[PDB]
């Protein structure tokens, strides 16, 4: 069914639409992954996600239009992926708004805790990229946040991060407040991994939520 055009319409208006609760959110998410998944080469993501990166309204676009395609997706191909990585990744580092830049933060953990089986082909690519957010100092608090989340689940990112985190990055004000938390989390203590995404994809949806009724 989905090769014939007359479909693409319906959704586009679609997700003209989204921008609705839950439950109609998510069908709509679901059918432009089914159309994504069906048809690769004729229907690339890129398209659907091309006309909203100016910014313009681009914070609730990432909020509502890419966490919930990556969570309910979480056999896409290896160059989307990429694109999509990269795509997000753009707000963090321009080649500038907190909100934004909050919801920019969650895709990036989004991605990078769900994809940890292809993803990790250019670990150390991302472990270059991951340095300036902290060098400069992008986010007020948002950063802390990703840098102490890291640290407590210390996925593959937390095999390259472990020099820059020390060393470069300890050596007064309401950024030291969480510091002495995520300092401490940063030692050899026991560590309780989560069991599987699912669990962690409970406090995901909670703070997607709680986002949502921010804006």
């Amino acid at each position: 069914i989905s090769f014939l055009p007359h479909l693409r319409s319906l959704i586009n208006v679609c997700v003209n639409l989204v921008m609705p609760p839950l439950p109609f959110s998510t069908a709509v998410v679901r059918l432009v992954a089914l159309q994504i998944q069906a048809l690769k080469e004729d229907f690339p993501l890129s398209h659907v996600i091309s006309p909203f990166t100016n910014q313009e309204r681009r914070e609730g676009m990432l909020l509502n239009l890419l966490i919930p395609f990556v969570l309910t997706v979480g056999w896409l191909e290896q160059p989307e992926v990429q694109l999509l990585l990269q795509t997000v990744i753009n707000v963090l580092l321009p080649p500038l708004a907190e909100s934004t830049s909050q919801a920019a933060y969650l895709a990036l953990k989004v991605i990078l805790v769900c994809f940890e089986r292809q993803l990790g082909s250019q670990w150390y690519w991302l472990s270059l990229q991951v340095k300036e957010m902290a060098l400069r100092k992008v986010g007020g608090l948002a950063l802390w946040d990703f840098l102490d989340f890291i640290v407590r689940t210390r996925i593959p990112i937390f095999v390259l991060l472990r020099p820059f985190i020390q060393c470069k990055l300890l050596a007064n004000h309401e950024e030291l407040s969480a510091r002495q938390h995520i300092a401490d989390q940063l030692e050899r203590r026991f560590i309780p991994r989560p069991l599987c995404k699912s669990s962690l994809i409970a406090e995901f949806n909670s703070e997607l939520k709680i986002l949502k009724e921010a804006v």
